[PDB]
């Protein structure tokens, strides 16, 4: 990751030289074996340069890592895919495609992997602007490097410009102020700049949806807001299956049972359940090797479900019942139907 | 109103003597004509004594004056009628009938006429304890006259003890305090005292549901809370029809059109629409009599729909969009389903 072609040449170079300095003696030269251990050493000792240069890439989440969220899935399809994959209908009905949408909800409930998924269906380059980048632009007073971000979105079109943690700045000046940050204002300017063409969609997501600039939520700007709740039972069984993918997990482990036990568990907590089960399998397997080598020389092939019990004993429902309460209060702050239901004639 | 049998005898006496002092001359004595004008004069000059003695009476609202509120109607039936009209099933399933329920919502949206209606189906004596009575008990430090109210409910069983404006005291000490009022505590004592038998149901209703004592909302006490929203289109067409009942209203007036125009209008505002239409019909009819008698001697049979236009010009949606917002926030403070939906097995 963060490896340009010259970095890859350096990687192959140092791996081949690790093979050379592993052989360590002319026919033996031709019999060199560049084995995966050499490439792993080269990776552990490779200094890449292409970090801090944000990568545009169609991500790999495929909407099955993020299960559930079916109405949110329909809104995201209608907001991203329909403008770009069926653009004739939009110009037929005269609807301008929406410039942006704004996720909100509990932290780490599958918001980043919910814009990657729709960027994957859209086959659009995904540009994630994390919260530290916005903060860095707010502190160096370099509020004009978000012109570069939007320009990079323009060249890398179609896009999903995931302004992750859009309320980082508002948290960073909690309190003389009141609205309209340094670089939030530049995001507003360069968001009002581009037309509804060029298929660049800003999906900036906020943990705290009330402290944000209310000028962001104006129409034309990120006017659609989409509540991303805590995972439903389908959503968190898909989350548990996705976090445990590529990891050798047992057959007698019942992942739907785990997803059925865990009600208020955010997606990040469901990762930390698996990352404390994998870690505990590491501990047991390493201890197995240790007491084998010291005694038997002189295996835990899979994460057994007894690891998903003593690992799940340290289960912290990280988001409170009063955080999601306030997110619901903001949610039907945005719900003001109020009697215009059954509008018939 | 407020007339005991001795007061009715005094009423007939003064009406008959008004007939006597209207005749004002023995055969003419037998030809006295006690006409309705004499009874109306007697009523206008009758001093009744039975006021300030609260009346227990099966009220006349019949659930059609309060239209709509269908789920609220089902909850009130299940809470009042089913304990008293089908009590075998409750002792079969071991369910104790709930001691009380607590309405809340926007002021004057049909909360008083929503406990009268269910007291009418239940055919239960309806005891309305208005907010000034609770305030009077809180100021005189006579917090032991609510023992008498509950005792009167016990004798007048089955009851609907509508503790109207239960949060009068909490408004009267808005702010050193914090909870547990003088006579709210006695309401709690005599509410916990009576058993689930005797069929006495407390339906105390609050405009402000958050300032009330949180010990009221404990189970056993007024644990069920029922949101009484602003009238729906069926509800406010029934309200407009009920307020205009006994008043001569035209045929070309379209009351469903009125109820369809008025979205945020509380029930009290829909009364003041009709009580400014009736008042303007009074003005036009009286002015008709005035310019007839001064000129033609020397009719507005009905409230025409041109009165319901210039009367509707002075239409004040009295409850704001921020009051009902807070009532909805309290309502989904009482909604924490949150993932236990689709609890299957």
């Amino acid at each position: 990751h963060g490896h340009v072609g010259a970095d890859l040449a350096a990687l192959c170079s140092e791996a081949a030289l690790q093979a050379i300095r592993k052989k360590m003696d002319a026919e033996v030269m031709n019999s060199l074996a560049v084995t995966m251990d050499d490439f792993r050493w080269a990776l552990s000792q490779s200094n890449p340069s292409a970090l801090r240069e944000t990568v545009v890439e169609v991500p790999q989440v495929t909407w099955e890592d993020i299960g559930g969220l079916e109405d949110v899935k329909r809104e995201l399809q209608e907001l991203v895919q329909y403008p770009v994959e069926h653009p004739d209908k939009f110009l037929k009905f005269g609807m301008t495609p929406s410039k942006g949408v704004l996720f909100y909800g509990p932290p780490g409930c599958g918001k980043t992997l919910l814009a990657k998924a729709i960027a994957n269906e859209c086959q659009a380059n995904f540009i994630s602007i994390k919260g530290p980048e916005l903060l860095t632009m707010w502190f160096g007073e370099s509020e004009a490097n978000v012109r570069e971000i939007f320009d990079k979105a323009r060249q890398a079109a179609p896009c999903v410009l995931f302004f992750d943690e859009l309320d980082s700045i508002a948290k960073a000046r909690g309190g003389g102020g009141g609205a309209a940050d340094r670089v939030i204002n530049q995001i507003l300017t360069e968001m009002d700049g581009m037309s509804t063409k060029k298929n660049v969609f800003i999906i900036g997501a906020t943990n705290r949806p009330d402290i944000i600039d209310p000028a962001i939520l104006r129409p034309g700007r990120l006017d659609q807001l989409i509540y991303i709740p805590l995972p439903d039972e389908k959503s968190r069984v898909a989350i548990l299956k996705a976090n445990l993918r590529k990891s050798p997990v047992a057959k007698d482990v019942d992942l739907e049972f785990l997803a059925k036990m865990t009600n208020g568990f955010s997606g990040a907590d469901l990762t930390e359940i698996c990352q404390r089960a994998c870690k505990l399998a590491i501990r047991e397997s390493i201890e197995s090797e240790i007491r084998r080598e010291r005694e038997r020389q002189t295996p835990v092939p899979e994460i057994r479900r007894d690891h998903f019990e003593e690992a799940m004993r340290f289960a912290r429902r990280s988001v409170s019942d009063n955080d999601i309460r306030k997110y619901e209060m903001f949610a039907q702050t945005l719900q003001q139907s109020r009697g215009f239901g059954s509008f018939r004639f």
